[PDB]
C-alpha cells in the first residue's frame, strides 16, 4: 500500500513491505517502495 519510504532495490523494497504490510511483494520505483496486500 504505497508509501513515501525509500528503496535501493525491489528485493530491498520487500523488507520494507514486511515492516509495512507484512509482505515480500514490493517493487522499487524512483527510490521509493510500493507494496501489495
Amino acid at each position: 500500500q504505497f508509501t513515501q519510504e525509500s528503496c535501493t532495490a525491489s528485493n530491498q523494497c520487500w523488507s520494507i513491505c514486511k515492516r509495512l504490510h507484512n509482505t515480500n511483494r514490493g517493487k522499487c520505483m524512483n527510490k521509493k517502495c510500493r507494496c501489495y496486500s
